[PDB]
C-alpha cells in the first residue's frame, strides 16, 4: 500500500482479513466496506492481490473482470493514450489496463500516485471494483425489498432488521431508495403496528416507529 | 487514523475488534465505551468504515443514520457555508454531511483535522455517532431501573451487579442517575439487608453497604 | 498512551488484554500488576477505557468509582484551584476531575504530562485506581489469612501456596504481613510438620521449611 | 525483504502464513497469488526460505527445483560472467544460481537489488519460482476444462464456478483461455439454459447470461 | 523495557507469553530461558511486572522474594550507600532495593542504565531473580540424577532423553554436571547396551554412542 | 537480533514459533530452513535463547552441544588469541566459547557483528548449529533412500514423495545426492513404470516422468 506517503507491501494480516471475510460471509453487502477498509491506500498490485487470493466463486471472480474490463475501456475512450517519448522529466499516461494493474509495473503505479498532481490510479481502479462488487452483491442476494413483509407475529425490530438489510443490496439510487424507505416500510407492516404508525403521523422518525411498536 | 499529528489507516485489528464486539455483545452499554478507544484518532472515513462493517442489527443502523442526518442539519443551521471561491491559503467550511464523510474526501477531512486552528470533524462526527449509540443501547436495554428489585435469597452484591448495570442503559442526567442511586438502590433493597441499611445511617459509602449486607 | 515522551492511542491488543483477565479473573490479586503493567504510560483518558469496558461487576466498578472521588476530593482539598486567567505561556492546574479525565480534555492531559516540569496526572490517577482495586480484590477474598490452617495429609507446598495467596489478598502494611509470615505460617502448620520445622530454629529461610517437610 | 529500499528478516506471520497456506490448499491456483503477496519485495535468500519450510509435497518442490535450475541456464547462456578481477566501485555479474540465491550472499543480492541501476535479482528469480509453480499447479488439477459440462439439475452460477475455476488452472495463453470462454462456456452448457443463452444472441455480458439462466 | 537505547513499555504479547509459560511448564528447566528472553533489556520495574503477574505458586514466588533480599542485603554490604545531597550533574547510587524495582521509579531506573558509564541495574536484578529461579526449578525436580537408569526394553535415545532432562534441573557446576555425564551415563545404562558402549572405548561421542545402540 | 545494523531483542512470536515448530515436527529437514529464518540476523545470545528453550529432545540438544564444542576447538586451534592488553581503539579476537555465546556480552557480539571490517560471529555459530541439526535429522530418520521403493499399486507421485522427503534426510554431497536421483529413483520404480520411463529415455525432465506414468 502506501502510507502518509511511503510504500508498503500489502501486510500478511491485511491479506488473510479478505480471505477469511470472503470465505465466511460470500457477497453479504458488508463485504465491500471490509474490502475498501483493508484496501486503504492500496496500490492496483495489491488491489489484484487481495482479489486473486479469493478461492472459489468464480463466476462472480470473471463477473468482475467483466465489470473492470468494461470500465477499462470507457476510460480510454475518455482519455487516449498519445504515442511519443516521453521526455526525461515527466511519466506516461495510464491506460484502462495501466489502472487495473495489468500492464503497469509497481514503479509506474507508485509514479502516478506520489507525481504531482497526483493520479490515484489505486483510488481509480478501486471504484471499478466497488461497482463490480455491487452487481455481486445484487446477484448474491436472492430478494428483493418488495417483498419485505411484517409476519403476523414478528416483532417490530425483527422486520426492520430484515427491510434494511435487504435495502442494503438493493440496486438503486439514495432518491429511490428513500422512496422504498418512506413507502414500502409502513405499507408493508403488520395491520396492528401499521395502525398504531399511522397514529403517530407521517413525519415520525425510526427511534420514535420502533418504541410504538415494542408493547403490540 | 492520526497518529501524534500523521496520517495512517485504519488496523486490520481494529476492524476486526470492533466487528467481534458487535456480534459478541450487541449494544450492551460497554460497547460504546470500545468503539471510542478503537477509535481515537479517527477520522470520519474510519468512523463510517467501522459503521459500515456492522452486519445485520440494521435496525439499529438506520437508527443511527437518522440521528447523525440530524445532528447534521443542526449544524448547517448554526454554521451556514458561504459561497463563494476558496482563496489559495485557506480550506472551505465543513457541511454536516463533510464532517460524516459522506461529502468530503480523506484530504479535506485531513485538511480540517491538521490545520491550524484545528476543525476537528473526527472527534465532532464521534459525539454524534455516540449520540446515536446512547439511544440503540437504551433500546436495547429491555429493563428500567426501577423493576431492579432485591431477591428474597439474593447476596446483596448481586443485587447492586444488576442495579449498576441497568443503571447505565438509563437516559438520566447524572443529577437524575444520582438521585436513582441515593433513592432507590436502598428502597428497592430486601427487607432483611434494608434494615441492616438503614442502622448504617444515610451518608455511608458503597463499600461500607457491601460490607454490612455480605453475612445476611 | 505515551511512548519514551510521543502520544500513542491505546492498542486493540492492550484493550482485548485488560477486557479477557478481568472476564476471566475477576479480581483475583494478580489482576491488579496486570492491570498496572497494560496501563503503562497511561494517559486518564486511557486509563477511564480500560475501566469503562469492562462490562458486568458493576457493583464493583461503582465502588471503584466511589474511592476515585473520595480521592479526587482530598486533591482539591489540598490543591485549591485559583479563580484567573491562565497566561499565555502556562497551562491551569488539574482539579480531582481533571485527573480522574472527566473534566480534562486529551491535550490539557498531554499538556501537563509532557510540560516541564511534569505534572504527572496518568500517574497519580492510577494510584488512585490501584487503592479502589485494592479495596474490591480484599472484597473478593471470601478467606482470613487467620483460616489458613494446613491439612492432616496436605503437603507443606500446598500448604505454603494457599498462605501466600491469600496474604496477597489481605489489606495489611508489610510490618503487619511480614508478622503474619513470621507468626502465624508456623502455627497454623500441621502437627507433624511443626515439629519439624521447630528443630530447624527461628531464623530458617522458606526454601529450608519446604525442604525439612518435602519428606513428611 | 527489503522495504521502500531497507532491508528487513523474513516475518514470523509471513513464513507461517506461507507454511499454512500449502499444508491446507496444496497447490490450488489461489496459492500462487498468496505466494506472490506474500513475497513482495523478496530477496533470493527469503524465496528459498518460503520454498524450503514447505514439508511434504517433495515430487512437487522437486519439480520446481528443476524448472528453477532450466532458467538459470538459460539465464547464464543469455548472459555470460566475464573472468576478470571487479574494480573497487563496482559489483559482480549475477549467474543463474546467484538469481536463486544458491552461490550468493545477502549482501550481494542486496548489493544488485539496490544498486543504481537496479538488478532486481528477486524480482527475476521470483518470476522463474512461479513458472515452476505454474507446472504444479497444472499437475496437481485433475481435470480439463474440455471436461466441464453443465449438470442437468445444476444452476448455472454453479456450472461458471466450476467452468471458471478449471479455467484458472489450463496451461493456455490468455487468447486460448478467451477462445475456450467464448466457445465452451454456452456450448457445454446444457439443453434448456443453452437455448436462452443462444436468445440473448453473442455479445452479452456474464452478468446477463448468469441471470438469463437465474429462473430455469 | 529499553530498545538499543530508547524505553518502551512491556509489550502485551511479552507478558500475555510469560503468563501462559508459567501455567502451562510451571518451574520446568525451559521456563528459565523463556523467561531471560522474554525480558531482554528489563528494567527491574518490568521484571516485578512478570513476577507479580504469575497467579498461583505463591510458595515459590515467596521464596523467590527471599533470594532477591539476601541478594540485595549482601550487595548493600558490599556497596554501602553514603549520605550526603546529591550534584546537580550526578544521579544517587542504587540501594538493594532500587536493583529489586522497589524503592526506585522508573526514571531512576532509566537513569542507572543509560548514563556513563551505566549501572545495569536490569542486568543486575535478572540475575538475582535467575538465582531464585534455579532454586524453585530444582525444589519441582523430583527426581535425582543418580536415579536415571535405563529400563531393560527401553530404547537408549529415550533413556539419554530422561539423563538429560534431569540433569538440566541439578544443583551442580559445570565440573560436576560433567562428572555426572562421563560417569553415570554410561554406568547407569542397561546392561545389552552397556557392554556395547565399553568395546567403543572411553573417548567416544554421543553421536556414535546413540548409534551404536540403535540396534540393540 | 539485528536489523539493517540496529540491535533488537528476539521477538515473543519469533520464539514462540520455534517452539512451536519443535514440539509439532521434531527434527523434521524443513525444521532447519525455519530454524534459519527464525533467526536471521541472530546474535549467538539469541540462537542460544533458541536452544535453550526446548523443552524435552534433550539427548539432541546434548548432540548439538557435543558438535559446537567440536567447532569451537576446531576455531581455536585455527585462530589462537593472543595474550595482551587491548588498545583503545579496539575489540578483542572471539574465542570459539565467544562465537557460541558463552564466554561473550551481548555487547561484545554487537561490536563484533558492527565493527568495520565485520566478524560476523552470529553468522559463524549458526552455521555450527546448522551443522548440529543436520546429524540429529539424520538421527531422526528412519529410513535409508535405498529402501524407499515403489509399491505395485502406489501412484507414481506417491513414490516420488516418498524419495525425496528420504533424500532430504540423507547426509550425502549434492554429487551424491545427484547419483542417487539419477540412479536409484528409476531403478526402484515398480515394474509398469519403469518400463514406461525407460522409453522415454535417460534424459527426461521430472515433469515429463511424472505425466508418464500419471495414467497407469
Amino acid at each position: 500500500p502506501i502510507v502518509q506517503m511511503v510504500h508498503q507491501a500489502i501486510s500478511p494480516r491485511t491479506l488473510n482479513a479478505w480471505v477469511k471475510v470472503v470465505e465466511e460471509k460470500a457477497f453479504s453487502p458488508e463485504v465491500i466496506p471490509m474490502f475498501s477498509a483493508l484496501s486503504e491506500g492500496a496500490t492496483p498490485q495489491d488491489l489484484n492481490t487481495m482479489l486473486n487470493t479469493v478461492g472459489g466463486h468464480q463466476a462472480a471472480m470473471q463477473m468482475l473482470k467483466e465489470t473492470i474490463n468494461e470500465e477499462a475501456a470507457e476510460w480510454d475512450r475518455l482519455h487516449p493514450v498519445h504515442a511519443g517519448p516521453i521526455a526525461p522529466g515527466q511519466m506516461r499516461e495510464p491506460r484502462g489496463s495501466d489502472i487495473a494493474g495489468t500492464t503497469s509495473t509497481l514503479q509506474e503505479q507508485i509514479g502516478w500516485m506520489t507525481h504531482n498532481p497526483p493520479i490515484p490510479v489505486g483510488e481509480i481502479y478501486k471504484r471499478w471494483i466497488i461497482l463490480g462488487l455491487n452487481k455481486i452483491v445484487r446477484m448474491y442476494s436472492p430478494t428483493s425489498i418488495l417483498d419485505i413483509r411484517q409476519g403476523p407475529k414478528e416483532p417490530f425490530r425483527d422486520y426492520v432488521d430484515r427491510f434494511y438489510k435487504t435495502l442494503r443490496a438493493e440496486q438503486a439510487s439514495q432518491e429511490v431508495k428513500n422512496w422504498m424507505t418512506e413507502t414500502l416500510l409502513v405499507q408493508n407492516a403488520n395491520p396492528d403496528c401499521k395502525t398504531i404508525l399511522k397514529a403517530l403521523g407521517p413525519r415520525a422518525t425510526l427511534e420514535e416507529m420502533m418504541t410504538a411498536c415494542q408493547g403490540v
